């Protein structure tokens, strides 16, 4: 009954189910989880593995030798449990040192902190299996007008990538980078706000092979944006390296709420792309479970998580395989929008009558598109009720 | 006192004063306006030339004798007032075979009639002079979710802009495109949604360097994004090839206020970086004066546009040439931040023990960033308050 | 199979399945309907009736003898059909003398016209049976700040349902009022923008016991609103006169899709409440066939929002039976809710240590909500997964 | 130069310019201020006064005679200054026992030790010589539709405002009640979510003359709505007691910005109609410095906000007091707005055939409203180029 197994290859941050709660107006209402617990207890409910920042695993200000005690502890539950860590990533938030961003922050000699200490981790990452590095830009940005000129901090933020890319390919890591894109929140505005600003920035960098996208769910949705469009579209270039995945309630402060709620049928859209189109990386869950609840609602809430993925699995399954479903694709010409348009050519385009001259605009306008239909037959299946 | 002449390069679309007023409630409050009196109105206002869609000078399902004959009333009025046309666009919205889209319809037959309705359009803008075509794809996305296979839509309209771009270049035509996003409406999502969508879009075309950007101030502001920094990036991208202005109060339908209206401050910062960037293009107004309007109205609000235009860039100087905000963009680092990260190379970061491990991590966190100081100075300058 | 009978009490407006499909950029795909052919429609599909603007039903202009026929016609196709009318609303917002609005709009005139257009509904309506009356205001508000005193415009908003109030009195009229709130569109900002305003505003009036609010799903999600927490504060004021019921997928225009499309999680703790609390009035669809639908399509919308309603209540139903669902209700402390917080009264809880000075507030602060176990059970039910 | 003076009732919270910068992902960046230096400071600048919660005067969990000395040392300050205390409130949302709520806690235990803890901070708010006593229920809400009966949530809402008012009126105090609504953050929704909801509630209380609104400009625009519109109802409800003051960049977490940022438009017709209408309250500044701020960036910000106040207060006034805006008024009849529609009576309304029979309804359809040449003459005297 949507039991998962490490083979569905489900992943947590540290910072997801060790949230201690304190949001803007409240103090914490959890005590903080040791990162070993945090492995065992995901292990049982049947995650792949965890993800980490440097300082949720390696508290900040740590000597060296702290650093491998930390280290060897981590490395000891993962081999104990046989989870993995495909994933890692940099805390370049938290700090006060970073209140005008780390990349892109005005003071020189802090853009240079922080690329070492995001250096510093891509050798732990690496040494830990991963194989993605995320970076969330979230204090890239500006509460006013004057305070960022933002063509000189992409040249800053594409300077910092292109130095980071020249390190994994000198050391020879197989490593590949994701920037996860954000509107606001912390800042006003961030840099790189969307998927698509994000997909256009790495074009202009100089190894663009290295680096792709971590798309989240409410992000997109915190700009009122489609997130399976804008999922499409990283798929189409080719850029969609790896996924956040939780749920949020529209245009509002970053929810987090677990996987499923929130928008639930854009999550049903999501796996269904996600599943056609063969999406092979984790599927990593980045939520926090209400500040309402003791420790047995955090692993309830992360067991959710799966339970909805593994649901909304089987329910996009069932439609796409429901012969009435494939009747009703082509009834609405899903198959002839897969068709080339102009396989012809340009010429034989130009010499056509019938796409211009003898084309009968009002019976191709009289057509019916039957979306309704099938939309109807998508909610069914989702619900159940076939 | 603010008066704009044709050397400010100020441009109206014919559909802007010619709105009628139906909005989806209400029937038109307005008769319509001959082409050629709005270029006469809008010469006499100051305005340096006018944009249509084809549909707008040629009525639909007008003989080629007809539209030869509106074509030589409308060159006749440029001649006269020595109006230019330096935009040209298709109208692939409003008739009902359009209801799916154009480029990216379901119905084969569609797409190959948008392409040659758009190529037939592309030859008259090249004989008028026009140096930019837009595309806008309205129709193109959907309402729900199962209705349109994004990844297909996306290679349907890239096939589309690439048979455009051979057109052009096969023509010898000296003419770029740009594709102007929206995030929705008339469709519940429109695909290439905002700026940065569009951006990434252009760089898998096979010839990206005939491709750039239109942004709509209000279409950005209807995702809640930064529309000052969304030019940005596309003048970073050097993709910036033309503007609509206009005024929009947040995320709602597109309202199309005149320029200055909405969101004041936006439009401040965007003047000062479309000053400071030397943008060289039209300065263009995609509004409609609202449908309370008598055509009194209409030519008031017009003139608005270009009067609010000119007082900001008035305040917009004003604020870059004052000595304290000189001074202040000195005690807010800007100067730093366009400065480069590691000029010196990779090898010297990684050994500068000043970067990390001497670096003073709490005096740099203490040092105040002076933001609000500065963004003072420019509200006094934006009011006139110094 | 989910299957409608008019007890099920479902409505739809006429202006609803016979929606052309003209929005603010195109023209129609669909002819107009006859609202006799739509009233044998919707009878066929399970119906139980329609509602009605005055200018849906008369052609605008008609003279008294056109109006007799008119609605003759209409009556018979009731008679055949069975079909009941159980509301009806003027339309003050189409024709262009109402574009500065109707009870609110600035020239004195037009008010007394719009008060005139009303009053000669109100005595059409009470003579097909209708017992509720809706009002939308959807002209009264403005796109500048200027252009409307709102404390003058209240005045003039309560002047008029005040006169409309004592007309249905005088008459012996046994109909009440219900004010329909939307945040904007067509005007930049409409009065009365929300439930609350709504219910506010009618405590204002001189016989509040007449006027009610009909609420609808899109209007409060275009502000972002939660609507079963607004319809909670309807029926907790006893103001829950008549509901409309559709589909909005976040803050943007008014897109009216079917009910149970757009935020499907709200739908079903719309429904959940609707039944709990035994509303009793009519499940009104304001909706319209997207305008890619052919006929075939407008009725398969149409029945898709009947079912969707249906199944939502039967999966809601099951929640609120399901013993395990009951039993995490009272782990939730919902029971506690319901129950006085000081039915001792005040002087015994200002006397009652164990309130302030003996509360162990770090005991009840540890104490879980386990809400998330609560929602997933929700989630379970909603998807049939129990 | 804009200079303020104690007699233009600025007042301050002392959580504002106290705010330590600590955000969802970030540490403080500030130390802590004390209250007493704060006065100092706030009285240097000009203001009028401060206002408090219990928590931020005495730490949470302080004995008698500490919180004896902590009230002592206060006192001094305001005696040393002439600084007053117009307002108070609860902290009723840090503490993790308000996880769920104070006065909606499904906890009986927590609401009881809620109104215990509020009646305490009532009777040292009258000790200060407090006028108003404000309430936000920031804790009040959900973020699962199952975790919160709304019905029932009111009821306990009422309930805890009706023996608020029982205590104040059997203690004879001189305090009145202020509701501040916000839409959500930190909950998912938050009951009471905007200006008409808390109206609504009001008049639901068992003594709605002790109760009004404390709107703040950021919250009613988090939810997309026109504030001084909101404002506007809240005055001719006769409930507007208290304002908070600050600035929002549309929708999105409630940032706090300073006054005069953020909408700026918003901001001007807000200080019109509070100065047209004799609002004779304190003007009260909630906001927060950013974090990007030292102690120097604090008090700049602070001075900000009385200074675009004042600059907006003289705009207004010469917007009002000029002739040809005088004259434009009367051209887009506002004065007809403020006439009654029909002083006349029902029954002259009725037998008035000017009003419909013989009503013009093409002419009066063809009026221009001039709002547009209006509002530009707004515009040019906010940017003072008239
Ligand atoms: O970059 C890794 C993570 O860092 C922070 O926790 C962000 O809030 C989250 O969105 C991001 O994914
Ligand atoms: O593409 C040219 C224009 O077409 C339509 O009028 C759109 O509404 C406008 O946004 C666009 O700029
Ligand atoms: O008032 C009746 C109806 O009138 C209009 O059609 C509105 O768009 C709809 O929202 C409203 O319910
Ligand atoms: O109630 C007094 C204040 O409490 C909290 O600080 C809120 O964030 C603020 O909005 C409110 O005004
Ligand atoms: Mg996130
Ligand atoms: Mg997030
Ligand atoms: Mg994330
Ligand atoms: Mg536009
Ligand atoms: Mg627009
Ligand atoms: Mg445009
Ligand atoms: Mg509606
Ligand atoms: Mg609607
Ligand atoms: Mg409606
Ligand atoms: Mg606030
Ligand atoms: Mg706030
Ligand atoms: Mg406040």
């Amino acid at each position: 009954n949507y039991q998962p197994t490490p083979e569905d290859r489900f992943t947590f941050g540290l910072w997801t189910v060790g949230w201690q709660g304190r949001d803007p107006f409240g103090d914490a209402t959890r005590r903080a989880l040791d990162p070993v617990e945090s492995v065992r207890r995901l292990a049982e409910l049947g995650a792949h593995g965890v993800t980490f920042h440097d300082d949720d695993l390696i508290p900040f200000g740590s000597s060296d030798s702290e650093r491998e005690e930390h280290v060897k502890r981590f490395r000891q539950a993962l081999d104990d449990t046989g989870m993995k860590v495909p994933m890692a990533t940099t805390n370049l938030f938290t700090h006060p040192v970073f209140k005008d961003g780390g990349f892109t922050a005005n003071d020189r000699d802090v853009r240079r902190y922080a690329l070492r200490k995001t250096i510093r981790n891509i050798d732990l990452a690496v040494e830990l299996g991963a194989e993605t590095y995320v970076a969330w830009g979230g204090r890239e940005g500006a509460e006013s007008g004057g305070a960022k000129d933002v063509r000189d901090a992409l040249d800053r933020m594409k300077e910092a990538f292109d130095l980071l890319g020249e390190y994994v390919t000198s050391q020879g890591y197989d490593i590949r980078f994701a920037i996860e894109p954000k509107p606001n929140e912390p800042r006003g505005d961030i840099l790189l706000p969307t998927v698509g600003h994000a997909l256009a920035f790495i074009e202009r960098l100089e190894r663009p092979e290295l680096y792709g996208v971590n798309p989240e769910v409410g992000h997109e949705q915190m700009a009122g944006l489609n997130f399976p469009h804008g999922i499409a579209q990283a798929l189409w270039a080719g850029k969609l390296f790896h996924i956040d995945l939780n749920g949020q309630n529209g245009i509002k402060y970053d929810q987090d709420l677990r996987f499923g709620a929130g928008d639930l049928r854009a999550a049903f859209w999501l796996v269904d792309l996600l599943e056609s189109a063969g999406y092979s990386g984790p599927r990593h869950f980045d939520f926090k479970p209400p500040r309402t609840e003791d420790f047995d609602g955090v692993w309830a809430s992360a067991a959710g998580c799966m339970r909805n993925y593994l649901i909304l699995k089987e329910r996009a399954a069932a439609f796409r395989a429901d012969p009435e479903v494939q009747e009703a694709l082509r009834a609405s010409r899903l198959d002839e929008l897969a068709r080339p348009t102009a396989a012809d050519g340009l010429q034989a385009l130009l010499d056509d009558r019938s796409a211009f001259e003898e084309f009968d605009v009002d019976a191709a306008a009289a057509r019916g598109m039957a979306f309704e239909r099938l939309d109807q037959l998508a909610m069914d299946h989702l619900l159940g009720a076939r």
